[PDB]
């Protein structure tokens, strides 16, 4: 997880096709980010994996339904595994092959589930609509033992208020991503002043 | 089984207290297209309207289910489909043996997982607008873009315009509706389906 | 089990760092009116404080017990009752084997249901505002009017007036209250009392 916690962000990428792939990668290292997500929401994620397999990037499957999915994405390329909500059976799959798996919780009685499975390195989806920077600061509190990944809905805007967090893996989102390569440069930027 | 939720787009949501009139709002419904009603199972005036409304033409929901004896007594009062504020297993298998759609309540990502896990698919999503509900299903239809969510819990006509750009609504619930005479349930029924479009 | 809780309407939480008057606090809310305290287990201190708090006349709770044999030293210590952020099925079990009330968090629907599961009918509604807490509790009145609430969680004066209306609060918690000199927490005290009232 060193890689993430360097990095302090994980843009999150939903490939369509036309994406410059290896360019992405390139400029991401160049800008200090060495993670990227690859989603699964469409069979293009899988071949996108496998793509950049070779990039330097430390991989990242998400939307994981499934622990035969989960095999699929690592088969692929990807080096840890993300799924919306906690999924035990992936945790088992996760484990049995020495990868990290990050699933996502939002409820303390769902952060305790995640850590009777050993997890203590967690997404926190959806981020935004459910309030995630004070949702995380009453967690800093209680489970300080835990470190958290939010994502879904995060925006420059929003960034200044999850800087101050003390428990916080890395921050994750799409916004990175949007628009050419110029401009996921000036957005990275951004978001590492930022936080 | 729920295309008479989809084509209504609505669901009203009735908690009996005494003296409505059942047929005549179910005649109303039906006028203005919306071919379901849920009854609440709040207090035992529920089973009886239940019963009351049996052949009035309606899709019949029973909402706060809290158990599958409960459900059973539902089902047996005229109830065609079952709805619980949280995730029920057992009400999952009973309506699962009767052949009966059960729509759950759902707010987070595992429990959307572990509703999927009971071959459930049209799930309620509750209590909605406290929730962030627009904002939620929002994210959802990205990630569980194979679930029709229906929303219910403190949904006005302030909060139908958000609600209508979702691509994986099955249908928006809550007592709104229902507030007023017939001839303000006609109007309301009306304004919803226009600001769902 | 929790008729201090209901009498006191508040809750107090203390997250021990070392110097507090533990006793004069004690000494203070018995004069205001308010015969509970929970301390929170965030380091070791927390377990002093109940040993020094233990035959103070204050009931007791024992926050942030994360496992069942951390909620066995809490109750060693002197707790009277066990409070958790989330819902411990193994924590629920200790405390019944020991004839002691246990308040987990919830929050949504599912937990609720699976805490009735377990026999507990008085949750703690954690973390309460920034998960909308006055307008879920709310919805929960009509849904779950068995079950009584104990928001926790970024609570506040401002927030308190919206609480005070809520029919199904066994209690508001929260630090808030303890900001401050013996004199600053008697005047938060009566306010708060006061807003809710």
């Amino acid at each position: 997880l060193a890689v993430l916690a360097e990095s302090r962000l994980l843009p999150l990428l939903t490939v369509r096709g036309g994406e410059d792939l290896l360019g992405l990668a390139r400029v991401l290292e160049e800008e200090g980010v060495g993670a990227l997500e690859i989603t699964l929401r469409t069979e293009k994620g899988l071949e996108a994996l496998k793509a950049l397999r070779k990039s330097g990037l430390l991989l990242g499957a998400g939307t994981v339904r499934s622990p035969k999915e989960a095999e699929a994405a690592l088969e692929a390329g990807a080096a840890f595994l993300v799924s919306p909500g906690l999924l035990e059976e992936v945790a088992a799959l996760a484990q049995a092959r020495g990868v990290p798996y990050l699933p996502g919780v939002l409820t303390p009685t769902e952060v305790e589930r995640a850590l009777a499975l050993g997890l203590s390195a967690l997404k926190f989806f959806p981020a935004e609509p459910f309030q995630g920077v004070r949702v995380l600061r009453a967690y800093a509190e209680v489970f300080p033992e835990v470190r958290f990944l939010p994502t879904g809905g995060i925006k420059e805007e929003h960034l200044p208020h999850y800087a101050a967090l003390p428990n916080l893996l890395a921050v994750g989102g799409s916004w990175l991503l949007q628009g050419n390569l110029e401009a996921v440069r000036a957005k990275v930027r951004a978001a590492k002043a930022l936080l």
